[PDB]
């Protein structure tokens, strides 16, 4: 599924980003935005055999498992494929492990990059939230 901005801006809030660990939901937005256009379904393999999945394009070589990453740690306890639901509720709930893990959203480099910094806010400016 292709979410609109404010649809997972409200899918996001619902489900307890808004705030997580000092993080204002404008971040999450961004951050979904640069890393998968706002499309679930997204996977983009990287150089060392890891691929990335879903909506916050987790990776497999540490947060879950899809049979192909050889010494992988499956820390989100998912198949991979379960990231790429129309559902969010998988993603979220390993991202929020992710973000707690001591980098905060450093983790996700498009954010870093692209979101850090900026005025997040405008990312959910005119939602109904
Ligand atoms: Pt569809
Ligand atoms: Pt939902
Ligand atoms: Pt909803
Ligand atoms: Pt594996």
């Amino acid at each position: 599924k292709v979410f609109g901005r404010c649809e997972l801006a409200a899918a996001m809030k619902r489900h307890g980003l808004d705030n997580y660990r000092g993080y204002s939901l404008g971040n999450w937005v961004c951050a979904a935005k640069f890393e998968s256009n706002f499309n679930t379904q997204a996977t983009n393999r990287n150089t060392d055999g890891s691929t990335d999945y879903g909506i916050l394009q987790i990776n497999s070589r540490w947060w879950c498992n899809d049979g192909r990453t050889p010494g992988s740690r499956n820390l989100c306890n998912i198949p991979c494929s379960a990231l790429l639901s129309s559902d969010i509720t998988a993603s979220v709930n390993c991202a929020k492990k992710i973000v707690s893990d001591g980098n905060g959203m450093n983790a996700w480099v498009a954010w870093r990059n692209r979101c850090k910094g900026t005025d997040v806010q405008a990312w959910i400016r005119g939602c109904r939230l």
